[PDB]
């Protein structure tokens, strides 16, 4: 392929998770798509939980899809496993935020920030951030300068 552009963070407890969450959701737009990927017990979820509460949502954080809209912007968060009409949330003006993506590759924007949850050595954790598309790679720019 051509060359992609990577944020990587380690984080070794479920805080530090949400944190690099709430981060990214402070500078999502209409309409972000973020896939997120990683084995059973990676930490999807608890990703998922800090993304939502960086938009102000102050509920639950699977049923297929669910909504949020009671926060900066709609959240569309999927969990596609197992195995449509997805499209008009992909170009809606919240953020899509679907879970095990790799189940629906065809269906998917091609465009999209692709998040992987790798479980490392210890009880550690290494999240890669990959931009596909100018947008995402100008979020990734955002959320460096903003490293807290
Ligand atoms: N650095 C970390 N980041 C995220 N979760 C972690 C981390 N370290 C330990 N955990 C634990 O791993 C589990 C992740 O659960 P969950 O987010 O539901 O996984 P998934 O949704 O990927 O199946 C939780 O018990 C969480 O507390
Ligand atoms: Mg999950």
């Amino acid at each position: 392929s051509h060359m992609v552009k990577q944020l990587k963070w380690r984080t070794v407890n479920p805080e530090e998770t949400k944190a690099i969450a709430k981060l990214t959701a402070a500078f999502a737009k209409p309409g972000d798509v973020l896939t997120l990927e990683g084995d059973l017990g990676a930490g999807k979820t608890t990703f998922t939980k800090g993304f939502a509460e960086g938009l102000g949502i102050t509920r639950i954080v699977f049923t297929i899809i669910k909504e949020y809209n009671d926060g900066v912007l709609p959240l569309y968060h999927m969990d596609v496993y197992r195995m449509l009409g997805l499209d008009e949330y992909f170009h809606g003006q919240g953020v899509c935020l679907v879970e095990w993506a790799h189940l629906i590759e065809e269906q998917l924007p091609q465009e999209r920030l692709q998040i992987v949850i790798k479980r490392a050595g210890d009880d550690e954790r290494e999240i890669t951030f990959t931009a596909v598309g100018n947008r995402y790679e100008m979020l990734c720019e955002e959320l460096s300068r903003h490293d807290n």
